[PDB]
């Protein structure tokens, strides 16, 4: 169904590449990526869009991760990312701009953004496009500098080297609060 | 923590799976593998033992899809919501008739923590090996590897590749796990019976 798109999205994906990982490691990145979102978004139209976006924010992430690459990396792990992490990623880079890269992820993932979010933050002025809810990946987090776990639980490796933060909490207003902080904070750090 | 334990992980895979695939997908292998495990089960201290069980399951079925591992035996996959009922009972119960004339999988879309203790607990009384399952996600490398692929109410969550048997176990409620249990038996004779007869 799907297969063609994703070849030939792999091959544009491992030119892109070329001196940085292999072939092989960019193919499996596509096809892994497109099965791990089927897997709570079902088989669909939009999928290898999603596919592809989520692939390759994380073969970025993983070059920053080994050195291949660079600014700020921010991640925000809640259960759904639907919701909260949702929010707090919009409205970071919504305030940091480019001088961060900021991503997010769930421990269980929604089929979709929250109705809600999308857009009590557009009604805002905030940019959310290109939204989905994800699986939450080593990559990511090898790539971060700071890691905001918000309700998850257990589920991220401690690496060495990295600000693990956690945020206990419509609640747009409290994490727009201190995600001012955070960035103010970020901000400072360099 | 964990961190190093798995570094150790990937050097030793590394140098197994060296000539047949990049370090970088090694290494991606195990770490990917914890994580996704992580999201599901949490970070426990046997986390890296289930990781490392679950990549060198899933490097081999990659080295299988890719026709890197020489006489291999049909490779079969079932898949079902939290690959802890449904899909490990078919799974066991194939291992059990079948042995080492087949290599078997399991996996979930929304894998649970652990098995059901009642699928271990019947499993167990009638004298069928259960013992190293684990809840797991559906990855791709299985499936590529996969001749025969049997679904059991994941939804549409499995790409459909060419060159595999698609086999469809589940077109309200359900039954006590007793009664499944007896009814995929059933169907897992059969499919026993099919595949030994189609090789």
């Amino acid at each position: 169904l799907h297969t063609n798109i994703l070849n030939r999205i792999a091959n544009e994906l491992a030119l892109t590449y070329q001196g940085v990982f292999s072939a092989e490691t960019i193919n499996r990145y596509i096809f892994e990526s497109y099965v791990s979102l089927a897997r709570t978004a079902k088989i669909h139209t939009h999928l290898p869009i999603l596919a592809e976006g989520f692939a390759k924010d994380r073969l970025h992430a993983l070059a920053v991760a080994e050195g291949k690459v660079p600014v700020p990396q921010v991640l925000f792990i809640c259960v759904h990312n639907a919701g909260r992490s949702q929010i707090a990623s919009a409205l970071l880079s919504h305030y940091a701009g480019s001088s961060v890269e900021v991503r997010s992820a769930g421990s269980l993932p929604a089929s979709e953004i929250h109705p809600l979010v999308l857009e009590i933050l557009s009604e805002r002025g905030v940019n959310i496009s290109d939204a989905f809810p994800k699986p939450l990946t080593d990559d990511v987090i090898r790539a971060s500098d700071y890691v905001i776990t918000m309700g998850c639980g257990d589920v991220c490796p401690m690496y060495p080297g990295k600000h693990y933060l956690d945020w206990e909490l419509e609640i747009i207003e409290e994490i727009d609060g201190r995600i001012r902080e955070l960035w103010k904070s970020i901000q400072l750090s360099q």
